[PDB]
């Protein structure tokens, strides 16, 4: 049976500065109480936040985080989110650094039910360079999907009025989760959105703290203090041209709340990548995501992949995870080769986004993308994107990038300014 859903999301886009995390939290009362106040202003559903949203991301030290590591369930990260979630009267989901009681640390982002509730708590799964300098752990259970129980958000297509629960398929991806694990494996294994088609998921949420690749990476430049002065001149050049302090915007908010404007759909170009326009989304890193999501794409090729059988053994060996990532380290561990049947699970699997039924396992089928990506600078070398959007797959039956019309770009913040956008968004399940 189709059921039509109908959600209010915001996303909420910060700079968090390390050190700041009281001044952080008072700008987002800010932010929150002029969003309220916006002429299409209408409740939201749901609302996500950046990957450690409130703390700022570029530790350089077990030590240095430890002052702003708190327990899932208690501290300022948790607090906010219960108390914006009572008085929104809905899903809250904010990033934040996590100690367990073993005194070990991850990378998270945890869920706050409309009662005020924590429903849910996930650990980044693929880690990025900076999470070694402190010892954050990998997520041991790898990806993972959860229910969220949504409040008359649903009618049957004849029905006139959005009237009905729905408990949809949420999976929450954690920036890195999104490449290749390691930046080593390969390309086109797209671990992530494989899963989240692999496990039919129907919202994707992705707090991020992604970088704009003005920012300073290479490795014989950041180990050459010669090398790193240089290039940080670089950097310091840009933001000094853009009227910015080195860390970039704070305070200044970007609202772009209930209205209809879209993203337009642009290819990349060497313009594209440039840190200018702090209004504007970041199109080279709008267009990387959308291709990091392509098995929820539309691709012509699929046809003949499926008809001469060519990805079946790619289908078949594809592991859950990683085959050296922490999954494995304990717990978790031929089919054509078997007398053992051919399970469920199994022909839910894709590669490329092809199953061993379907050509294209997403087709005719609806999945949302929420990704809610920090803005600002740190360190003098890192330049984060912003770009915060919100994205349709809509199952539709070529291009690689946001020029491909089975994704609709449904609005984006800009690049470098702090901000809020809501949007209203419809689209089906079947139950």
């Amino acid at each position: 049976t189709k059921l039509l859903v109908s959600l209010k999301v915001l996303v909420i886009q910060l700079n968090p500065q390390i050190g700041q995390v009281d001044q952080t939290i008072k700008r987002t009362w800010s932010i929150l109480d002029k969003v309220t106040k916006s002429a299409t202003y209408v409740k939201p559903d749901i609302i996500l936040f950046p990957e450690f949203a409130l703390t700022g991301y570029s530790f350089h030290a077990r030590k240095d985080i430890l002052p702003y590591v708190t327990k899932k369930d208690e501290g300022p990260s948790f607090e906010l989110a219960k108390s914006i979630s009572e008085k929104f009267q809905c899903y809250t989901i904010i990033g934040y650094p996590e100690e367990d009681d073993e005194q070990k640390l991850y990378n998270s982002a945890l869920v706050v039910n409309p009662q005020g509730g924590q429903i849910f708590n996930y650990r980044k799964t693929f880690l990025y360079d900076t999470e070694m300098n402190w010892d954050c752990e990998e997520n041991p259970e790898g990806f993972q999907t959860f229910p969220m129980d949504f409040s008359k958000c649903a009618k049957l297509s004849n029905e006139d009025s959005y009237n009905r629960d729905v408990t949809l398929k949420a999976s929450i991806g954690i920036s890195m989760d999104l490449s290749p694990y390691k930046f080593m494996a390969p390309f086109n294994h797209f671990e992530f959105s494989s899963f989240c088609v692999d496990n039919n998921v129907e919202l994707i949420l992705c707090p991020m703290a992604w970088l704009n690749s003005t920012s300073i990476t290479d490795k014989q430049t950041l180990h050459n203090n010669s090398l790193l002065e240089a290039a940080k001149n670089k950097i310091a050049f840009a933001l000094k041209e853009q009227g910015l302090p080195l860390a970039g915007s704070q305070g200044i908010y970007q609202l772009k709340i209930g209205d209809s404007q879209r993203t337009p759909r642009v290819p990349s170009d060497d313009s594209t990548s440039e840190y200018k326009d702090m209004d504007e989304p970041d199109m080279s890193n709008v267009n990387y995501w959308i291709l990091r999501f392509f098995p929820f794409l539309y691709f012509k090729l699929r046809i003949n992949w499926f008809k001469n059988s060519s990805l079946i053994e790619s289908i078949l060996g594809k592991t859950r995870m990683p085959l050296d990532h922490e999954y494995y380290k304990d717990g978790k561990h031929d089919l054509l080769d078997s007398e053992e049947v051919i399970k469920d699970t199994v022909l839910e699997k894709t590669f490329l986004g092809t199953s061993l039924g379907q050509p294209w396992k997403f087709q005719g089928k609806n999945a949302i993308l929420v990704l809610a990506n920090r803005c600002g600078t740190e360190d003098g070398t890192t330049i984060f994107a912003g770009s915060s959007g919100i994205y349709k797959f809509n199952g539709k039956k070529s291009s690689l990038d946001s020029l491909n019309e089975s994704v609709e770009l449904l609005g984006n913040l800009g690049k470098g300014l702090e901000g809020a956008i809501l949007r209203e968004v419809q689209f089906e399940v079947f139950r």
